[PDB]
């Protein structure tokens, strides 16, 4: 129960995290932050590092929220040019540490028409999301992932369809879509709304 959820906190900590390699040298930390914030909030950066060189090493750990903006980073940033080199974007050596928890959270999620969108001005509310997204079809729930404290939403939020082929739709049609001057960033999500 609380001993299921501390099992799941910590495939889901391995999950939320995506090697970045072939990183051109001109690149630092605040580079990679501006190219990998689209997918979700950053809650950290690891660059790697030259004592001798004073340098980074060419590659980099970009830590999320939830995995659903480490999917998308994967998906979407894998072979980016960033500056001038493409870049590798990858799964942590220890992703094989997720497992079971990885595939158990992928068949809950599959009982749900869920998809994950970042990228959500900071002015935006739920309706406002949910608006927009029901252009797809009907919508079960829009919820943007709120701080406890000022209850502020953190930049990214899930929303359930309540037809397969709706959240298919949104995730086909609504990437880079320009909601308040961002640029929305939209995958499906990986977990159930509730396990």
């Amino acid at each position: 129960l609380q001993s299921m959820a501390a099992q799941r906190q910590r495939a889901l900590a391995i999950m939320c995290r995506v090697f970045v390699g072939s990183i051109y040298y001109e690149l630092g930390e605040d580079t990679i932050r501006q190219a990998f914030a689209p997918f979700g909030p950053i809650k950290s950066i690891d660059m790697s590092w030259d004592s001798v060189t004073m340098k980074h090493k060419g590659f980099a750990f970009v830590e999320y929220e939830v995995p659903e903006a480490a999917q998308l980073a994967l998906e979407q940033m894998n072979s980016v040019m960033l500056g001038g080199r493409n870049i590798k974007v990858g799964r942590p050596s220890n992703i094989g540490q997720a497992q079971p928890i990885i595939d158990q959270l992928a068949e809950e999620a599959r009982a749900f028409n869920r998809i994950y969108v970042a990228s959500v001005h900071q002015d935006l509310s739920d309706d406002d999301i949910k608006s927009v997204f029901e252009a797809f079809g009907k919508i079960k729930s829009c919820t943007l992932a709120r701080d406890p404290t000022t209850g502020k939403h953190k930049g990214y939020g899930f929303i359930e369809y309540e037809k397969a082929q709706s959240s298919q739709d949104a995730v086909s049609s609504m990437n880079l879509f320009d909601l308040g001057g961002q640029y929305l960033r939209v995958g499906k999500a990986v977990t159930p709304p509730m396990p």
